[PDB]
């Protein structure tokens, strides 16, 4: 998975915590 904090799209399930934000952010 990628980690908290780090650049993500909402449809990228693989964030350790489970969630993207609107931000483009991992919870």
């Amino acid at each position: 998975c990628r980690i908290p904090n780090q650049k993500c799209f909402q449809h990228l399930d693989d964030c350790c915590s489970r969630k993207c934000n609107r931000f483009n952010k991992c919870v």
